[PDB]
C-alpha cells in the first residue's frame, strides 16, 4: 500500500501503523484536501502492490473521532456473525443453547396449540436471538481512545475499505497511548495512516521538512 | 345484519350465510362499486340489529380468495399480542420464561464479555422471541375450497369485522361444496354474503330480478 | 403466446383477446389454482413462440378488478415519461412552457440574490414539474368497466409483465361492453386471457366441455 | 458567553472569536468527551450573558471541517422557510406566481385531457417548486479556509446556536488566515470558541498551563 | 416599526419617539376605533424591521395614563419569576436562604408540636416568600408626567410589547414636560407613538391634513 504525491520523490510506502508529519501547513492542507477530493484530484495517487490505483469507496478517511458513527448495518451483521462462530466454535455451549432454545419453543409451541387459529412456525436460532437481544457497541460513554481503538477493531469487519486514514488524531492521545495504538496495528495487520502537523517525540515516522524534504525519523 | 339500497323495497336480513343473486349486471357492476366505495357514496347502507350505520373498516370485501393474504400486519399484531395475553395470564410459565431468557442473556453477555470488542445490549422480550420465531396463521392451502375456510376462520377471529362479503366467489366451488361452506358458516354463526350474477340451483337464495323485484328461492 | 394444459390435446394460442370458458368447476378451479400456484406447478405451461417458458414474474394475473392497484411507481414514472414526449412532439408548447419556468426561475432567483446567504440552484425541468403536480390514475370514481379499460392501458406501460390474465371478469360487463373490451384489445396488441365459467353470448370464445373436449365458438 | 469546568478556578468568557489552548493532552481529551458527551456529563458548564444553562441543541460543535455537511433538513428547511417568507411578503409577485402556475397547471391539464389514459393531478405550491429548482447553500469550498467560512456564514443565519466550537482546526490555517478568520469573527460578532493542544505564536489565546493554572497570552 | 392604513401614500417609519396628528375628527376616531379593533379589523396594519405582521398581544395601548394600574398579575408573575432566576443565579445566597428557612420551618414545626391539635405541612418556597413580601413595582405617583415614566419603564421591561400607543396623552403635559419625555423616550430606546387631534407647537411631528396627506412638522 504506497501513497505518492506530487511533494514525494518516491512513492512511500505504509504498513501497519505510519506516523506521516507534514511541518507545512500549506502542503498540509492541500494534502488533506486532496484527501477529501481525491476522486476528482490526481495528484494524490494511491496503489497497491498491484499499481492498480484504489478507488475512494475503498479509501477510508477518518477525521473526527466521536463524530464518526460506528455502528453501521454491514458492521452489525458481520459482528452478529462473528459472535455466532463464536458461539459454534464451543460445543457444549451451542448444545446448551440449544436446549433452552427448545424448552422455549416447546411453552410457545404449546401455547399456540391451545389457540383456536391453526398456527405454523419455524425455529428460533442464535442469529435471531443476538439481533432480538441488541448487540452493539457502545461509543457512547466510551473515551476518544477507546473510540480510536474501537474502530481500529471495527476496520476488520469493514470489507470494502482498504486502508484507513486518520486527519490530527494523534493530538489527543498520549504517547504511551500511541505506542499502544501502533503496537495493536501491528497485531492488527490493518494498514493506518496518520497525518499530523507537528511532529510526535518517540515513535518512528516520516517527516516532510518545508523543504519539502521527506526523511524518516526514529523519535 | 341488514343491507339496504335504494333498488329494493325495504331492507333485506343477512343472517348466517346468504346468497343474493343480481340478475341485472348494470346493478351488480353499480352495487360492487358501490361496495368498494361504500365510504365514498351514501347510497348502499347496513344497518345492523341495533340500528346502527357501520364505518367501511368494519366491513370486511374480499373478492379474490386465493389473492387474499392470510398474514398481515395487523393480523400478526392481533395475534402475538394474543399470545402474549396468553402466556401472561399464567405467572408461572413466564417466570420460567423468564428464567431461560436470562440464562440465554447470561451466555451471549459472557461471549460478549469474552470478545476484545465493547458491545452494549439492551435485553429480550416475549414480543421479540415470538416475533423472532415467526408465529403466524397457516399459509398452506391446497384448494379455493380450503382458503376460503381459512378466510372465514380469520374472520370468525377478528371481532372487528361484523360482516363478509364475497363478490362472484361461488362460481369455484361445486354444489356440494357451497352445500359444506353453508353448513360450516352455520356452524361458525359468522354473517357472510355473496353476490352472484346468476342463480345457484338446489341452494336457498335471494334472487333479484331484472324487473327489480326480490324474491326468495328454495 | 400458447398456454397448454393436460387437458388440452394441443396448446392453444392466445392472439389480442381470448375468452377461455371452462364448463367444468373442477377443472376451472384447478386451473385458476394452477395460475397462482403457477411457478410452483408444471401442470400448466405458457410459451411463446420461442418455445420458451415465461416466468411467473413475467405472467400478470388479476381476479378482483376494484382491489388491484393501478398506481405503481413503474407505471407513474413511465406515464410521466410518457406526458413529457407528448409534451416534447410540439415545439411551440414546449417553447411556451420553457418561457413560464424561464421567468418563474428568474423571480426564484432575484428572490436567492436578496437573501443574505450564498445560494446555488440549478434548473426547474419538466419531469420535475408533472412530479410537483402529482400527475396520476384516478381509480377512485371509476366504474368496473373504466377500471377494467384503464388495465388495459396501463399494460403497454408495464415492461415485465408478458401476458394479462382476468379471472371471472367478465360476469360484469354488458356485452357490449366486451365488444368494447375486446375491440380495444385488437388496437392494443396486448395478448389478454380471460377464464370464464359461463359461455358468453355473442362473442367468439374457446369452450372446454364437461367432456373435455375443447371446440371453438362465434357466439 | 462563559464556559465553565471543574479544573478553572473562575468561569472564563467567551466573547466574538476566542483561542483555548490546553497544555494537557488528558484533560484536552477528556474536555472534549465532555463536549461530545455535553448532554449526559454534567462537569462541563456554559452560561450565558442570561446566567442560564443552554441545552445541547443550542451548542454547535464541528471538529472535521471539510466532513461537515452544510445541507441539512433543517438548514433547507428553513432555507426554503425563509424564501416562502420572502416571496410571501410581496403580494404581487406571488400573485404573477400564481398566474404563471396557473398557466402551466392549465397546458399540462390540457395534455393530460389530450391523454386517453384519466390522470388526476392536486396542484402545484411555491415549496414544490423552490424544492423542484433545488435551492440549496453554495457547496464548492477550494479549501478549507473558506468552507469555515461558509461554515461561520451558516453559523451566523442559523438563530438557534448560541455557540459554535472547532477542535484542533487551527492546525491546518496559516497565522495569516487565523488573522483573517478571527477579523471576520470580529465582522460577524458570532462567538466561535477553538480548542488547540497547543499554544499559536502571534495571536491573542488563553493559555491553560499543566498546573490547570490559566493565562491570557497577547 | 412602521404603521400602515388606507389613508396613507406609503407606511411611516416609527422611531423612538413619535408625535402623529390627525386634523380629521372622523380619521381620528376611526383611527382610534382601528386600535382598540385592531385584533378584528384589517384595515390597520403594522410592519416591524422585519416586515412580518404582529398580533394585538404584542401592541400596547394606552390611553388613560393614570387610569392604568402598574401592577398586574402578569407583570408581578414575571417580576417574581425574575427575582427568583436572580436568585437562582447565585447559589451560595440560595443556600443560605435554604437554611434560614430551615430554621424558621424548625421553630414553627417545633411550636407545632407543642400545641395538642396534630399540625400538617409541607415547607416553604422562595416563591412564596417573594409573595408573602408583597414584592412590586412602586405604585407611588405624584404626576401624570411621572406615571408616564413609570410606564416607559414597565413598556421597555417588558419584551414582548414591540410598540406603546398613546392617544391623545399629550395634551396634559407642557411642552418642556413633552421636550423631557421625548429626551427620555430617545434616551430609552423604546418606540412610543402618540396620537394627537391637533398640532403641538415647538417639537417635530407628523401632520396628517384634512386632504389625507401627511406632511412632517419641525
Ligand atoms: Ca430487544
Ligand atoms: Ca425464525
Ligand atoms: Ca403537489
Ligand atoms: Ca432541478
Amino acid at each position: 500500500m504506497k501513497i505518492n504525491f506530487s511533494l514525494l520523490d518516491e512513492p512511500m510506502e505504509v504498513n501497519l501503523g505510519t506516523v506521516l508529519v507534514i511541518e507545512d501547513v500549506s502542503v498540509f492542507a492541500q494534502l488533506v484536501k486532496e484527501f477529501y477530493q481525491y476522486d476528482e484530484q490526481s495528484n494524490l495517487t494511491i496503489f497497491d502492490s498491484k499499481i492498480r490505483s484504489i478507488r475512494s469507496s475503498e479509501l477510508l478517511l477518518i477525521t473526527d473521532i466521536l463524530g464518526y458513527d460506528i455502528n453501521t448495518s454491514q458492521v452489525l451483521k458481520l459482528l452478529h456473525t462473528d459472535i455466532v462462530s463464536q458461539l459454534n466454535d464451543k460445543p457444549e455451549v451451542r448444545s446448551e443453547i440449544d436446549s433452552l432454545v427448545s424448552l422455549i419453543t416447546d411453552i410457545i409451541m404449546a401455547e399456540c396449540i391451545e389457540n383456536e387459529l391453526d398456527i405454523e412456525y419455524d425455529e428460533i436460532t442464535l442469529l435471531e436471538l443476538i439481533k432480538a437481544l441488541g448487540v452493539r457497541i457502545e461509543t457512547k460513554s466510551c473515551t476518544v481512545f477507546e473510540k480510536i481503538f474501537e474502530i481500529l477493531q471495527i476496520f476488520k469487519y469493514l470489507v470494502k475499505k482498504r486502508i484507513l486514514v486518520f486527519v490530527n488524531s494523534l493530538s489527543y492521545f498520549s504517547k504511551d497511548e500511541i505506542y499502544q495504538i501502533l503496537e495493536y496495528t501491528k497485531l492488527s495487520q490493518a494498514d493506518v495512516l496518520f497525518l499530523e502537523p507537528r511532529q510526535i517525540e518517540g515513535i518512528q515516522q516520516f517527516i516532510l521538512d518545508k523543504d519539502y524534504i521527506l526523511m524518516p525519523y526514529n523519535n
